[PDB]
This record gives structure tokens, C-alpha cells and sequence, in this order.
């Protein structure tokens, strides 16, 4: 799959290439370690790429945005506050075939991360070892990728996307256990983006444009309109926004913020209010 590339703005579990149990947690407010994956927050990192300096920022998703620093002079790594400071930007360099990544420090790029037998991190020059080499997977797509899952506003804990009854018009409804309210999550390899098919019609939330925006049922195409990037909050792993192919600075949104039954779920610009977050769990 192509879903765990190097995207800008994606979250994923790093972890050392000998050990696909095993990811970077952040344990405390500076320490970082490997450890068995439980897919709490707190390991799970965001990518945050700098064009001008062809390096990334690993911020910390479990709401502190603490970013993976070198501790220049020392070889130990911590997480720490952003200060735009060099040694907080990393080159993500990956080979195609292996899938495995060197995690290099901008200031000093003589030196690379390196996890240790006891599961510590730290810097340190190059050698051909795996003890130099991660993967990272791409925690949505390991959570929602084929699954059959609901999706509730964040505006109410009852309201949940559902195909209107005799319509294809998506809207909020209360839980009523339909199938109508029940979407299979799936990535698509071309788009590298998610599609949601309705359970009830098989049929996928598309953005049919003209001026009321409105989300609707719709046959499979080729269109943007019917591809979805899923992601996290910028800041909270627990909420996530779908942003639409087509137009990818608009995204799924409740018309008006209303919660009754039968108001409008809509593609409208971001602000990333709570009309704009929905709560995915698997059903």
C-alpha cells in the first residue's frame, strides 16, 4: 500500500524495523522510549514538513505538541517544546523497496536516530545496522482501513451521518442501529484516499456541487468528489476531519451546526469548529 508514505500533515506509529511490536512513546513530558504498541496518543507522531529545509518536525499527538528533539551536544534525544530551533527538524529519508527509514538530524546530519537493545533512542554516527533503520505506518489507515464504522458529530453524542430514508441526502440522525448509518472505511490506492460506502445502497458520500453543497449517496467514480482524506484534529487524535479530493480545503460539515434529526451534513471551507469533527468508532 501507498497509505503509509511520507506524507506531510500524516500520523503514524514509528517503530524499529526489528520489532513490529514495538513504537516511540513519549513516557513523560522530555523522555521518549520504545515500547509495546497500546496505540495511545502519546505514540503517535505528526509530521510537520519545512519546504525551505527539505526536513520534517515528529510532533507528539497526545495534546502536549512536544516535537522529537536532539539534545545538542549531548547523544540523548528528548521531546521538547518547539523553539524552531535546527536540531528539531529531522530528514526523512526512506528506501522504496526495504520501506525502511533513517531518521537524520538537520544540524548534524553526520548523525541518525538509533534505538537500542534496552529501548532507549539516541544519536549517533552511521553504520549499516538495523539498529538505524524504522517503519512507520500510518495509524488511521492500521484502525479504519476496510472496517465497518459509524461516524457522530462532535456536536452531540446521538447524532450520527446517515442517509436520509428514500433520498440520497446524507444527514445527522439519532443512533437507530440502521444501515443507513453504518459506512465501510476503504483506501483507495489511485486517489490515496478514503472512500465511505453507505451500507444500505452500497452506495459512496460524495460532494455533489452546486450552491447548497450537500453530501449525497452516489455510484462509485473516478471523481475527487467521492475521495476523502480522514484525518486527526491538528492537535487530538480522539477527534478526526474529512477533508473532500476535490477541493481539499473544504471538508464534512453539519450545515449551521444544527443537531436535529435530518439536518444537512455538507462540504463547506475549514475553520475546525466542532460542526466540522466527527467521533469514528468501529461498529
Amino acid at each position: 500500500t501507498n497509505a503509509n508514505d511520507l506524507r506531510n500533515n500524516e500520523v503514524f506509529f514509528i517503530s524499529p524495523s526489528n520489532n513490529t511490536n514495538k513504537v516511540l512513546d513519549k513516557i513523560s513530558q522530555s523522555e521518549v522510549k520504545l515500547w509495546n504498541k497500546l496505540s495511545g496518543a502519546n505514540q503517535k507522531w505528526r509530521l510537520i514538513y519545512d519546504t525551505n529545509k527539505q526536513a520534517y518536525k515528529i510532533k507528539v499527538m497526545d495534546n502536549t505538541s512536544l516535537i522529537l528533539t536532539w539534545n545538542a551536544p549531548l547523544s540523548s534525544v528528548s521531546v521538547k517544546t518547539d523553539t524552531n530551533g535546527d536540531n528539531q527538524y529531522w530528514y526523512l529519508l526512506q528506501n522504496y523497496i526495504s520501506r525502511n527509514v533513517i531518521i537524520r538530524n538537520y544540524m548534524n546530519p553526520n548523525l541518525v536516530l538509533q534505538y537500542n537493545i534496552d529501548d532507549t533512542l539516541m544519536v549517533s554516527t552511521q553504520t549499516s545496522s538495523s539498529n538505524q533503520f524504522f517503519k512507520f505506518s500510518n495509524c488511521i489507515y492500521e484502525a479504519l482501513n476496510n472496517r465497518n464504522c459509524k461516524l457522530q458529530t462532535q456536536l452531540n453524542s446521538d447524532r450520527f451521518l446517515s442517509k436520509n430514508l428514500n433520498s440520497q441526502i446524507i444527514v445527522l440522525w439519532q443512533w437507530i442501529d440502521s444501515s443507513r448509518q453504518k459506512w465501510i472505511i476503504e483506501y483507495n490506492e489511485t486517489k490515496s484516499a478514503y472512500t465511505l460506502k453507505c451500507q444500505e445502497n452500497n452506495r459512496y458520500l460524495t460532494w455533489i456541487q452546486n450552491s447548497n453543497n450537500y453530501v449525497e449517496t452516489y455510484q462509485s467514480t473516478d471523481s475527487l468528489i467521492q475521495y476523502w482524506n480522514i484525518n486527526y484534529l491538528d492537535n487530538d487524535a480522539s477527534k478526526y476531519i474529512l477533508y473532500n479530493l476535490q477541493d481539499t480545503n473544504r471538508v464534512l460539515d453539519v450545515y449551521n451546526s444544527q443537531i436535529a434529526n435530518g439536518t444537512h451534513v455538507i462540504v463547506d471551507s475549514y475553520h475546525g469548529n466542532t460542526n466540522q469533527q466527527w467521533i469514528i468508532n468501529l461498529i
